[PDB]
């Protein structure tokens, strides 16, 4: 347990190491293992794979990942597959409790995110504690294992880790590059007569969408089908639905993803892909850091993503899927360029990724002090300097400006020793930003002191988040629901903040500039408009329906589920801490149907993982309205239901299944849940 | 099942036959069977009697009395011991369900109470609904059973409810009623030395524990201990702890009844007398009613009871009290009268009890005919009129007028059908008069609007009932408290009407009369002034300090509790079916803790029976926090937490338990509840 880093290419079979030396670690310590995965959809990918892998050794596996979490206590885990964020609050709160002894192993996948990046700084903090810990306490008590690409200071950070080093560049599908002499047909009728795939990557969702519907036009043009099929009809019946564009461009073996489109839409695509049923792949910069989707061939439409060039971290990944290890001797990357980006694409084409950084007056630094002298591990100023030590900023005298910040704000009380009140305390658990916990903090204690009840609208309102612009606010529209609105969710409107006059300088006037700090009045608006789009969506009212009344399109709507469904988590944890009982009470129900989207009946009943909001929908409709009652039925019954041989329904993670035996499973699990 | 209806005398075994033929159609139908008992008390003694006799048949008992309820559903029941309120809500809930045939017999005990009564006219609609649902949907349908003393229209009853006749004045104690008007010493010495108790019953409840200590004293200057000693200690550990009178009143053969002491109290003090430990017992009215406690000396301080001539009923009810069948030979039941009340006594002594009314514009109509409507038994005018026909009333044109009623307050809608829309159909779930349900809408409606959820103030408030006058109110320490409270409750306090300027109307000014239907407003600062009480009583706070904050005792506030509770549970179930899912949410624990009087954490703890409050905080404190939790422990530890062979503890129902096995009992009910 001395401790490991190394990186390797994907498409090598990195994580196989990783996963053999969990393994062991398990099976000797009998201690836990966090498999720490940057994205939720990875981490679900991760979190199936050793499921599948670990089964036969009676090995529980379940992470925290998203706003999901295992429906069993962390004691019986044994590997938890968390995302970043959620195993930083599983190590607080191990830390909290004292039983920091139960963990054995750290694993952390693609490493190099801990630059810069928005979450990064949530991994240092993560690994800055188990060094430290371990050093206060013993180096032989936790293993942290690392991946990443080419990092140019990965010996730096094995040093910081105290670990060993293994770096290569190896690969059974080499990839080659050459300049050889709009020269895209041929191209592509080429590629797809010698039966091999295409992955074309693009800047935008628009034009993303765009050039898929002509290529799969010249295909048509120019001229198995039962699978096909069956991808058709496993898009045709979801929540949202088979789109317009899709519908006639998969038929040719062509294909788009993007944000755009929801969870489960790209889960098909990215199957039907990987199974070789699709031929041609539209993808976006989302799904370069995304699954293991290798493709023979790679192409990039243009370096230019977003008015500037291509990230070359980003780069990297994107060519790593450009070769079939097993089926495939060769893999190609085309990079496309132009006269004025022929610059851009040779500057591209050389250099590896930029060096990490460490992203560390900073809210981060905030964060960190409040998390360990709320654990109790650094109480006196003699001590919290070796922390600054343990960062990897050091390694590679902001301490008491944040110290003063927690004091300032009452985070904490000084005694010479520190410890925190009550807030400090409640924020910890909550795993919430001491930044933005005194807002939270405000608005929890106004809204109970004029709480409304009529409706849920007030309670989303105060679990909607806004620490990012989820989608662009139509004022307009938004102006016209404000007048349609029924009087009780005005009366919260007022409470909260939202005045007719700003609505009317926004529906005609130009969007106000927030030039100045006390014009947060605008986030009070788009935080309404927010909890308005979550009340329609925990109604269970069809994505379309939510993207017509307010524009926001389904894949917009499902990356605001996931993040409510957090925050309203984070709240119910923080006003339980608090000691805010009726708070605690009206929010505990709100995180399961934020992330379902489902009414209060169907929430005993979304238990059983392979239950979607239809699909718990069509059972509480035939009269199952507990999953007890469900277990108590016969197959067919919910076969019939379910229709009312061949694969139609969707399901994260499945296999060969069908309408037949899916109901089977239905009623399985209900019985182990009881 | 040709139904039955008889009397006898009490303290002549006349339950036994009701108890053959519950276990006779029980066990042949194997169908339910309702025992309906007046009061809470009597009604707990016969479900704990009727447990014992029927355990080994394998034959659940538990009925619904009080605030309480069984942790089982109705189906697995057998027999349910209710009460006459909540017999009513079975039948609404069984008609409502159209699941009438599951019963196969009704029970009704001492059925004197149908007449003039605030709750006998529930008594008649609840035998209404059986003999109406039975007439129209048929010989072994539904068997309905009456006990009652000497009536002089039992036949009547007969014919009204279809059944047999038996009327019999016989008991194996003839009692010898002989009125007499120095030798009180003397005549208490005789009495005292044949070792025989003496049963005195007292109007004043002050003048009782005077006459009661003035008795001790003379015992002691005229002057088992081990048993003795220990109902002392028994009585010592107790939430309220030993009263100083009653100290220095029990260890000569001398205890006092009355409302004014807790259930526990009175249970110690009648089991005591039963047992003949005690030897004087200075009761009041309110034991008349109560549980069986014979006695082989009855005495009465005087026929004038709050002003007035004793009640003829209450009388022949008490010297029911008066002879032990198994022990004694005769009874007595002395009389004292003078010379001004002389004649009241003669006329008091002869003369058999008044005529049963029936007590039904008036509300009690409004009930019934909402009972039948929402129920879906009577829904056009062609059989409401049989209905009529079907009461006590009339088989010893108001209808119409109370149909409008209904009509005009939304509680049914005309169709010429008639149906409840929402309010009719959550007025019966709720078993709440129709009265006051308008007013309880309003004051929902108006709450969710602006709900306090700082504290559970906001919440007691709608749930604080005030249909009786529970306690005088002290407006000079209400106007202190009020000066005292905090903030957060003076909110709440403004939010439901309380003004200052009232309260100093009342602090000096004389009680203002309310004269005007529009001051209802003064029941606002009452009910406020309850719900503070309530909140210090779900705070967990001794009744001693709740009696000194706002001066009523703890016999008052254990009522209010019971009340309170009631109240809870039917707002609780109001809100239920209305779709009101936050206020319900926000309602459904307060139920549980008004019954108990509990703080939240140990709400899930008291759902063992053998847990008070004090019983499930030592607990707590310990660590169990959880009825698995305490599952899970030996004897021995409950043992010595318990004392951190005697029989010290007490809990309704006892047999000889100590703090040795009451422990082992602990553990074991835990283990049946998982
Ligand atoms: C409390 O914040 C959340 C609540 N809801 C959701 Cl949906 C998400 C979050 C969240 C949001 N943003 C960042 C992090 C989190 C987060 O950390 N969430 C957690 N969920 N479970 C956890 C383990 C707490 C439990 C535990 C650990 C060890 C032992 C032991 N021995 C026992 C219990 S942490
Ligand atoms: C709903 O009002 C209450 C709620 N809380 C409490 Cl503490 C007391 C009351 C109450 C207050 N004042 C008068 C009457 C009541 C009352 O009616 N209480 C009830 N308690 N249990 C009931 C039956 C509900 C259960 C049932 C379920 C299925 C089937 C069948 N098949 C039959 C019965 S009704």
């Amino acid at each position: 347990g001395k401790n490991l880093v190394y990186s390797a290419p994907t498409s090598a079979g990195k994580t196989l190491v990783a996963e053999l030396l969990i393994l062991k670690r398990v099976l000797e310590m009998r201690k836990k293992a966090l498999f720490i995965l940057p994205f939720v959809s990875v981490a679900k990918e991760k979190k199936y794979y050793l499921q599948s892998l670990f089964q036969e050794v009676g090995i529980k596996v379940d992470g925290y990942m998203g706003s999901t979490s295992p429906s069993r206590h962390f004691s019986s885990l044994d590997i938890a597959v968390c995302t970043i964020e959620r195993a930083n609050g599983l190590i607080n709160r191990l830390i909290e409790e004292n039983k920091m002894d139960l963990l054995g192993m750290v694993v952390v996948d693609e490493l190099h995110m801990l630059g810069d990046s928005h979450r990064g700084y949530l991994l240092e903090l993560l690994l800055t504690k188990i060094c430290y810990i371990t050093r206060k306490s013993a180096s032989n008590a936790v293993q942290i294992v690392g991946m990443s690409a080419t990092l140019p200071n990965l010996e730096l950070v094995a040093s910081w880790l105290n670990a060993e080093l293994y770096h290569t560049d190896f690969r059974p599908v080499p990839l080659l590059e050459s300049v050889k002499v709009d020269h895209v047909v041929s191209l592509c009728y080429e590629t797809i007569c010698d039966n091999h795939s295409v992955l074309l990557f693009c800047p935008s969702k628009k034009w993303c969408e765009k050039l898929a519907d002509i290529i799969a036009r010249e295909f048509y043009n120019l001229h198995e089908q039962k699978e096909l099929l069956e991808v058709m009809d496993q898009l045709r019946r979801l929540p949202s639905g088979l789109d317009s564009v899709l519908q006639k461009t998969v038929p040719w073996g062509v294909a788009f993803h993007h944000a755009g489109l929801t969870f489960e839409e790209r889960d098909i695509i990215e199957g039907a892909f990987r199974q070789g049923l699709i031929r041609v792949l539209a993808a976006t910069s989302t799904l370069s850091s995304g699954v293991n989707l290798p493709a023979r061939r790679v192409i990039i439409r243009t370096p230019i993503f977003g008015g500037r060039p291509l990230d070359i971290l980003t780069y990297k990944q994107m060519v790593g899927r450009a070769g079939r290890k097993g089926v495939d001797t060769v893999g190609e990357s085309i990079l496309i360029c132009k006269n004025s980006e022929k610059s851009k694409g040779i500057a591209l084409l050389q250099g590896s990724l930029k060096p990490v950084r460490s992203c560390l007056v900073t809210g981060s630094m905030i964060r960190a002090i409040l998390e360990i002298i709320v654990g109790g591990v650094a109480s006196t100023s003699q001590d919290m300097h070796t922390y600054a030590a343990c960062t990897f900023l050091a390694a590679s005298g902001a301490i008491e400006a944040c110290v003063m910040w927690l004091l300032e704000n009452e985070f904490i009380q000084s005694t010479k020793v520190y410890h925190p009140t009550h807030l400090g305390s409640a924020t910890l658990s909550s795993s919430l930003s001491p930044a933005d916990t005194l807002d939270i903090f405000a608005d929890l204690q106004r809204a109970m002191k004029g709480f409304v009840l009529e409706n849920d609208l007030h309670i989303l309102y105060l679990v909607t988040p806004m620490f990012e612009d989820w989608t662009t606010i139509d004022w307009y529209r938004f102006f016209c629901l404000w007048e349609k609105l029924p009087t009780s969710m005005k009366r919260v409107a007022e409470l909260v903040g939202v005045e007719e006059g700003f609505l009317a300088r926004c529906v005609k006037g130009k969007v106000v500039a927030r030039t100045e700090r006390q014009h947060r009045q605008m986030a009070i608006h788009k935080r309404f408009f927010t909890s308005l789009v979550l009340l329609d969506l925990i109604s269970e009212v069809p994505l379309r329906e939510i993207n017509q009344k307010y524009g926001c399109n389904r894949g917009q709507i499902q990356s605001l589920q996931q993040s409510a469904a957090v925050y309203a988590g984070m709240i119910t944890v923080f006003s339980n801490r608090l000691g805010w009982h009726n708070m605690e009470l009206l929010l505990s129900q709100f995180q399961k149907r934020l992330t379902f989207g489902i009414q209060r009946e169907l929430c005993d009943l979304v238990r059983v993982s392979l239950l979607n909001a239809q699909r718990a929908r069509v059972l509480y409709a035939s009269g199952f309205h507990t999953v007890a009652d469900l277990a108590r039925a016969n197959i067919v019954e919910v076969e019939v239901i379910l229709k009312n041989n061949m694969r139609t329904i969707w399901v994260t993670g499945r296999k060969g299944l069908t309408e037949r035996e899916a109901a089977a499973l239905i009623v399985e699990e209900a019985r182990m849940i009881l």
